[PDB]
C-alpha cells in the first residue's frame, strides 16, 4: 500500500535521499560508480528494479556514472526548466526517483548521454544476477 | 524475490525442514526458548506465520502455538511415518511447519509445534522497518 | 575403558559425537532405531556394553527408540536441570555417553519410558549374539 | 612444493580427488563438477594451487571429463604412458606431480590437442575473486 | 611462498595472529599458549609453515613469551627495527615473512641471545607427529 | 559514582587489565610513551596513582614510574604463572595495575610497570576543573 516504498526511501542516506527525492545532485568524482566499470546491473536503489546494465556505460570526463541507453521503459524522460535553463531529466517510472539528465553529446548512434548519480542505484555483479533475481536479464551478458 | 532462488539459498537445516519436511533437534535451536516479542515470518515467502502473542512456554523442544496468523498456515492430513497427525505448513511460500496437536493451554487447546529452522523471527521494534507495519496493531 | 575410548570415539560420526559426547539430540523420525522392531540387543555404541533390548522396547510416537526399561546396571539415571528444566537423563555407566532421557508416561508396570536416541546405540542380532562375544546376554531370549 | 605443506592438502582431498591425483584414477564421465561447468575463470591444481588451465581454453566436449585446448605456462607435464596394455601421452602436474588425465590429438585444432582432465584435480577460481585470492597476476588473461 | 598460497593462509589466521605477524604487532605477556609450553617438538611459521624453533632451544624466561636461543636453519632473519623510537632487532621469517619478535643479548646460551616470539606467529608440531605431517626431515634433531 | 556501574562500562582491555589481573600489549597502549605533565588516575575510581613527574623512559613498552602518590597504591605477592613477583592494585577501586621491579632509574631503583588500560591522564591545566587542586601543587 504506502509503506514499502515509502519505507525504502526513509532507509536512504542523506544524499540517496537528496538526489533520488530532493532531486539534487551529488559531487563529481566523489561518488561510487563514476569510474565503474565492473560486469552487471545498476537498479533502482529504492525499487530495485533494472535501471542500465554495465554494457551501455562508457567513459565519460563528467565524474558521473554515463551511459548511451537505458533499460526496457523502466526510465523515463521529462522536461526540466529549473533553474533558469532548458534540460531534460531522467527518472525512474516505478519508483519515481530523480536520477538525472540526458545529453545530447553521447559516444553512441543516438548520441546520448544518460548522466546519472551513483546515488540513485545499487550495482549488482553479473555472477550476483540470478541470485538477487535478475535471471530474466542474465542474459543481456 | 523469487521462491525457486531463495530456497536455494536456504540452510541445509533449514531446506531439510521446510523443502524434506524434516524436523529439527529439540532445545537445539533459536526459537524454541525465545520469548521477545514479534513476529515470526516465514523464512522464504517472508508472510508472517505467527506472533509472539500466541506463542508460550511449552517444553517439547521446539516453539509452540495456541494460534496461527488468519490463514498464512494451513492445516493437512499426514499420515507419514505409521502415524495420523496434522501437519502444518505455508499457503504460500508452501514450507513444511510443523504438527497441530490437541494439548495445548486453550481455549483452542491446539499446540501449533514449529520448526525454527521454519521461521525468520522480525523484532516488534523493526517491524514498521522491515515493512510489517500492517501488523503493528496485534502488539 | 582409557584409549579404547578415544579411538572409538573418533569413530562415531558427527551425529553419534553431537549426541554422546555432546550430549545433543538427533533429529524425530530421522534416526536409524526408532522403527526397527528387530528381536536383538541394543548395544553402547562406545563401550559395546548392553543398554537395552529389543523385547522391552515398545513402540511410541516420540521419534526416537524407547525400551519400558534397561539391562544390567549399565545404564544410569543423572538429575538433569539442562534449559531451565527439571528432567531425568541417563547415560551408559562404563562409556559415560548422554543417551537421553526418561520419563513417566511409558507403559506400566513400572511406568517409565527410557527415551535413547539412535546415535548411541548399535544394533545386534539375536543371530549374531553368540558370535559377537554376548553369549552371556543371549538367555534373554 | 614441501613435504609437510603438500602433504597437508592431500591429507584434505577427498576420496575421488585422492584416487585419482596420488593413485592416478580417473573419475566417471558426466559425474564430476566441471566437465558442463563453463564459468569465466581459473582451474587451479586442488593440491598445490598453481593455476594449470583456464575457462577460456575449455571447449564442450562429448567425453564426460573437462578438456581444454591447452594448459597454462609450463605448469602441466605430459608423460610417455604404457599402462594397461596401452600407449597414451599422461599428463600431470609439476609442482604437486598430481596425475591429471592424458592429451589427445583429437582436439578441435589449431594445435589439434584434447587436454582431458579430471575435476577431482581441479578447483576452480572465478573471475571475480582471482584478486581477492592472489592470482592478480593471471587477471591479465582475461 | 606463491603469492595465492601465502594469501590463504593469511585468511585463516585469526584476530591476534593476523594482527602479530601481518600488522607487526605484539601478544599480551603471559597470556598466549607457548610461552609455558614445554613439550618436545617443532615450532613452525604459522603461515609458510616451515620450521622456525626446536623445543630444544626453548627456554623458560619470566618475559612471557616463547624464548629460543637460536632458530633453525636460516628460515628465521635478523634485521634492524628503530620504531618506537628505540633500537632493537627485529626478528623475522624468510619464506612467509611474517614479524616474529625481537632478539636481545641477553640469553642463557653460550651466546648469549634470546629470541623474544609471539605464540600467535608459531604452530606447535608434536614430535611422534612430525613424520606424518611432512616434517620427516626434521625428526633426527630429536 | 558507583563501583559496579563504573566497571560495567569498562573496556575490553580495561576490563581485562583491571578486572581480570590481565595485561596489555607493550608499546600499544595510551601511555608507554606518553609524557605530558599531569597525574595518571584509576579508570575506575578517579583517583590519583602517579603524576608524570615520576614517569620516566623505559624500553619496556608500558608506562613507568619511580614511585606511587601516597596510599593510592598496594603492593602484593603474586606468585602467580610459575613465579614470584610483587603485584600493584589500587587501595579503593582495587584494580589491578601491574607490577613493581627492583630495577628502575632509582634512587629507590623501584619501576612501577602500570598498564595504561588502569589509568586516565589528566594535563596539568584541567587538573583544577577537574578536582584535582588539592594535587596541583606538584608541578
Amino acid at each position: 500500500m504506502a509503506y514499502n516504498k515509502e519505507e525504502k526511501i526513509k532507509s536512504l542516506n542523506r544524499m540517496q535521499y537528496e538526489v533520488t527525492q530532493n532531486n539534487g545532485t551529488e559531487p563529481p568524482f566523489q561518488n561510487e560508480y563514476w569510474d565503474h566499470k565492473e560486469e552487471g546491473l545498476y537498479v533502482d536503489i529504492v525499487s530495485g528494479k533494472p535501471l542500465f546494465t554495465s554494457k551501455d556505460k562508457f567513459d565519460s570526463q563528467c565524474g558521473w556514472p554515463s551511459f548511451t541507453k537505458p533499460i526496457e521503459e523502466e526510465v523515463e524522460e521529462k522536461l526540466d526548466t529549473s533553474h533558469g535553463m532548458i534540460r531534460t531529466e531522467v527518472r525512474s517510472r516505478t519508483a519515481d526517483s530523480h536520477l538525472g539528465h540526458v545529453f545530447n553529446d553521447g559516444p553512441g548512434p543516438n548520441g546520448l548521454r544518460y548522466c546519472i548519480n551513483s546515488a540513485a542505484l545499487r550495482f549488482v555483479p553479473k555472477h550476483k544476477l540470478k541470485e538477487e533475481g535478475y535471471e530474466s536479464y542474465l542474459h543481456l551478458f
